[PDB]
């Protein structure tokens, strides 16, 4: 079968169990089938990967694995040992089996070893036994694979997991060639595309990588991931991957926004795409999303998705406001002048729709959804309001010489903190 | 007695019940005495203030007020009806009493009516009855006060709640004079200082406002609030308020970061101030904070310097800590003098080793046992780490923000306070 669902694989606060049960429910309702457990900062998954689960942790984990079974969602337990594992020490290897055996006894049948986001060097001891980094990982991955009875689904995440991370390139990487040559045929290989966050995933790039890993890979997709930028959130549709990829791929697991409720559209459009027009998929997702709010209108949600769209694209309504603002600023010296004021008034009315969107979200019944998104919505509301004020100030300069900011300011007029001060020097 | 503690009075996701019980414990350990319940987006507190609590909610609220009693913390229930209340409609007024009675029967003896962050205009119906906005609030506040037997603590928050919000000024505000003249003497008045986020709260400004409201005010302090800017966090010490304020004030309730665990320093130093040097207070607070950054128990870490650095990168609304200002000055100097000789490269190396200390803080925080603490602060720390690593690479080279950011960089006031 083709694996399609969600990987919880992002940095930061992981989802809690009640949220994960809700995700299985949603995956089944939308006819997806797979969940990959890999939250980088759930401490026993990576930083303290050798440590057994406590009695209470084990009870939560089995209750969670049962919910996946109950909802016919395949539960894939990952582990990330690569920060400090000594690959050539056999108790290290046994500690890894012991760890996986424990989760086996919770009911888990599908597993993954992750070697992403780690140094490319080995310790001294390991360099004598293995001839390269690729040798050390597939050695232990094969040994683990077979040790657990050669299971239904086993995933392997390479260190060179996207186009740009391949040295020197994809076709000639001695790491990936070793992976394809020596990783056992029943083990799957994870791939994020040409980039960590791929704008597109062309099929020629998937033929290229497939040839050297001797397998169609499973896509770990970071199109909707937002752990790398506090200010960002991605409510746009799944986009940039042709449906012609489906037969050339072993699966697609989306790594979405850290805020659980913000991923309704991210997962809905992946579902629709698994059976394609991005705009039409978005309309279906936003329409269905609307009534989990009740007040908020569809037009409000259209605007909200367009302000928080995709990593390389704003939505149409967001791009327009930005163009109008750039045109207004550039042409502001003239304050024909009747066109400037006509488009300034229209621009201010669009800012009002961002204000009113925020107001109605703030009154909605689903407080869970509101809390996941509150900071993002207040962020864009307050910047739009200062932008509206700036346009009004530009229009008033034919009858005033006052500075835009007069006098002493509250701290929010100057945005970003110390991080912001560093960025502006770049 | 003089009230000193915390108001949970910020916008966005409010604290949950297990977090608030933990807050009472800390307030008691540090000899503070008061908690004011006022989360702006707890829907039954403001947006849907008329609605009664369900039985599941009533059981959580009753369990929570019991903890406040158990921990000798006075529990003050606030409610914010001012967005859409019709003051002259007695059905509105009965619903307000019916709401407070319900919470009274949960064990609550102290209450507050908040009229902050609302329009200054009234509906047509109410302009018939009341001669001004201030009259309508004082009328219903007085009515609520007496209806519940004139309780020990009752607080009233004006709409003109800070110097700059007073029209035209503090001493001549028609709104505040009606409040001082007509609000019953046993009701307390909330005030945030000259500004919403006051850098200082001078003594003369408290004299000025006290004269016109006829009573010493309770300071609602937003020095550590961080709901107004996604990117900001304030781990610095309580600062800018002389202890000479204490005899002139009815109390001090601090409105701190939304991130529960980030307010150790904010509340620890308020406690220290209540019994003063901001830097000595910070050292005591960070020292004690260090002992809840454990290492997980292993069966098969954060230093004090790490925490000093973290607080100095996320310090106070109007000043960065010393170590952050230092790195920021050095970086500007390196960029400015980059047109180039051994001085440059000598200070560039020292700058990237300071960058290394940011990374090393983040790495050790990541390994700490208290995952609650890490999660509350992760995106702030993730952010500064990855930007410093890009700054470090940029310094070597010489040898984002979303749609909001794109709009921000087009404004001329971008970086204007740098
Ligand atoms: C399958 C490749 N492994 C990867 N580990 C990181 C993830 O944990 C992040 O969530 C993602 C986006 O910020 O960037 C990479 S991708
Ligand atoms: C007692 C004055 N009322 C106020 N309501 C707002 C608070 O809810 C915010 O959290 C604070 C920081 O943004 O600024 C004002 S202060």
């Amino acid at each position: 079968h083709f694996l399609c669902g969600v990987v919880e694989g992002f940095y930061g606060r992981p989802w809690v169990m009640e949220q994960r049960k809700e995700l299985f429910r949603r995956l089944q309702k939308w006819e997806l089938n797979t969940y990959l457990y890999a939250p980088k900062d759930d401490y026993k998954h990576r930083m303290f990967w050798r440590e057994m689960y406590s009695v209470e942790e084990a009870e939560q984990l089995m209750t969670l694995i049962s919910a996946a079974r109950e909802y016919e969602i395949e539960f894939i337990y990952a582990i990330s040992p690569g920060l400090d594992i000594t690959f050539s020490n056999p108790k290290e290897v046994s500690t890894l089996k012991r760890k996986l055996d424990q989760v086996s006894q919770f009911g888990c049948r599908s597993f993954a070893l992750l070697f992403d986001d780690i140094d490319h060097n080995m310790c001294a001891a390991d360099k004598e036994v293995f001839s390269s980094f690729a040798h050390a990982q597939v050695s232990i991955t094969n040994e683990i694979y077979q040790y657990l009875g050669e299971p239904e689904t086993f995933l392997f995440c390479p260190t060179e997991y996207c186009g740009t991370f391949c040295y020197p390139n994809v076709s000639q990487s001695p790491y990936l060639r070793t992976v394809g040559e020596k990783l056992l045929p029943g083990i799957e290989v994870l791939w994020t595309g040409p980039k960590v966050v791929s704008k597109e995933i062309p099929v020629e790039s998937i033929e290229e990588v497939s040839k050297i890993i001797k397998r169609a890979p499973v896509i770990w997709d970071n199109i909707h991931a937002n752990d790398y930028d506090q200010k960002r959130l991605f409510l746009g549709p799944y986009k940039g991957r042709s449906t012609e990829l489906i037969p050339r791929l072993k699966g697609v697991l989306t790594n979405p926004n850290c805020e659980f409720e913000a991923n309704y559209v991210a997962i809905h459009t992946l579902a629709t795409w698994y059976k394609y027009s991005p705009q039409m998929a978005l309309k279906l997702a936003l329409t269905e999303w609307l009534q989990e709010f009740g007040s908020v209108t569809l037009e409000d949600l259209q605007l909200l998705a367009d302000l928080f769209y995709l990593p390389y694209e704003h939505g149409p309504k967001g791009a327009q406001m930005l163009r109008e603002f750039q045109w207004l600023r550039a042409n502001s010296s003239v304050v024909k002048i009747e066109e400037w004021r006509s488009r300034a008034a229209k621009f201010e009315e669009m800012c009002g729709l961002v204000m009113g969107m925020f107001t109605r979200l703030s009154n909605c019944a689903n407080r869970t959804i509101l809390y996941d998104m509150y900071s993002y919505v207040w962020d864009i509301k307050s910047i739009m309001s200062m932008v509206k004020s700036f346009v009004q100030w530009l229009g008033c300069r034919s009858h005033s010489s006052a500075q835009f900011l007069i006098g002493d300011q509250e701290p929010w007029a100057f945005r970003g903190g110390l991080a912001g001060e560093f960025q502006r020097l770049l």
